[PDB]
C-alpha cells in the first residue's frame, strides 16, 4: 500500500528549483521527489 | 512566499523510514522532508 505525503512551507525559491531539478530529469516534481526520497532511504 | 508539496504514492515501507529518520532527529516528518529537499536543491 501506499499514501499521498505534503511537505508544508516549501518557500517559492525552493520549489521552482525542485521543478527545475524534475525537469531536467525529465519527470514530475512528485516522480523526480520520490525517486530521491528513496535513495535518501537506501543508504545508512 | 511558500508552496504545499504533494508527493504520490509513496510505499509504506519507504514511508515508515522516513518516519523514523524524523523522529531520530526531533523533528516532524514535513521539517525533516523541507531539510531534505533543501539538500536536493542544494547540490551541483
Amino acid at each position: 500500500m501506499s499514501a499521498m505525503v505534503q511537505i508544508r512551507n516549501v518557500p517559492d525559491e525552493l520549489l521552482h528549483e525542485l521543478k527545475a531539478r524534475a525537469a531536467a530529469q525529465r519527470m514530475s516534481l512528485s516522480d523526480f521527489l520520490l525517486a530521491r526520497l528513496a535513495e535518501i532511504a537506501e543508504e545508512p
